[PDB]
């Protein structure tokens, strides 16, 4: 009842009733995702069950479908920090790692202990068509100062190592206090590059907020992955903006990442060029097909069609630059069997 009413205020095309139109756009866009009850419980039930003895034969189906599902689980799995088992680490580490780094092929993971607070797990991938074998890591620590406290002890596992760092600071974003923070440490100490070599170093602070920092040859600073994993940097086509200029987007449904671009003038010629682009991850197990895809295929595309174009319409009303050429990218993960 109040569906028709919200679908039918959106449609007031004239200026003059946009505020309306906007915000039951925002309602109606926003009342689809659960409200964090849902994933907190489906999430932890999946990750504390498979505990108490791993190995269940459905267990690992489950911790699969964390991986290869549709729904963003980010919200919640940084929370396992420990939580209290202390094996669950190493379980949300997996996940982490293997839904975030979909894209790069992983062959080798493997989970390591110290007897303190600090599971760490080392990951072996390889990078199927993008600048062609790298190896990574990641580990959690508790407020700032763990970190540093045992970050000499944590790396005893050309610069091939990626280091992911999840740090518990659950209050209040402070994002200048937080990177004035990690450019102190990144600038003194210089074991990514005396030890044996990291490319990248990545905190994750707790929805999540990425801070990447390079210490290798640019000021250990990055303003263009800045609230976003770098690990999806093949998985979106974020090399093809060269000519842009570019600052990204919130947004509700942040599987949706949008940005704006403006193209790079000289000093003389102003900036006249603005576009939106849409830049969608679709993450689903894949399909076998005996003639059933049809319907996944038809029912995806019009759904994330519609959800790109609610986002859009959203930011594009909430600014005045007047675009031109705005552009959708689609990338689904599953590969389908179909002509």
């Amino acid at each position: 009842e109040l569906l028709n009413i919200l679908t039918e205020l959106t449609q007031l095309s004239k200026t003059t009733n946009a505020k309306v139109a906007l915000r039951a756009r925002q309602v109606l866009i926003a009342s689809h995702l659960p409200s964090y009850e849902l994933r907190h419980n489906q999430v932890e039930s999946i990750f504390l069950s498979a505990i108490d003895m791993y190995g269940h034969q459905f267990c690992i189906e489950n911790l699969q479908k964390l991986i290869l599902s549709e729904t963003s689980i980010f919200d919640v799995l940084p929370n396992f920090f420990y939580h209290s088992n202390q094996v669950v680490r190493m379980a949300a580490l997996e996940v982490y790692v293997r839904r975030a780094y979909i894209a790069y092929e992983l062959n080798s993971v493997q989970h390591r202990q110290l007897k303190d607070n600090t599971c760490v797990v080392e990951f072996q991938f390889m990078l199927p068509t993008s600048h062609p074998q790298r190896m990574g890591g990641m580990v959690s620590f508790r407020t700032f100062e763990d970190f540093v406290r045992i970050f000499d002890e944590v790396m005893g596992c050309e610069p091939i190592h990626i280091l992911n760092v999840a740090i518990k600071t659950d209050c209040d974003i402070e994002d200048d206090r937080l990177a004035a923070m990690f450019r102190e440490f990144t600038q003194q100490n210089k074991a990514t590059l005396v030890d044996h070599g990291i490319r990248r170093l990545t905190f994750l602070v707790a929805f999540p907020k990425f801070f990447t920092f390079r210490a290798r040859d640019k000021f250990e600073e990055d303003r263009i992955y800045r609230h976003l994993e770098p690990a999806l940097a093949f998985q979106l086509e974020l090399n093809r903006m060269r000519n842009f200029d570019l600052t990204a987007i919130p947004c509700a449904n942040h599987k949706m990442h949008l940005y704006l671009g403006a193209a790079k003038v000289e000093v003389g010629t102003e900036v006249t060029d603005y576009r939106f682009f849409v830049r969608a991850i679709i993450r689903h197990s894949d399909l076998v097909t005996k003639e059933a895809s049809f319907e996944y295929l038809q029912n995806e595309g019009e759904r994330l069609l519609l959800e790109a174009m609610d986002e859009l319409e959203v930011a594009f009303n909430n600014t005045n630059v007047r675009t031109d050429c705005n552009h959708i990218f689609l990338n689904f993960v599953p590969t389908v069997i179909m002509d």
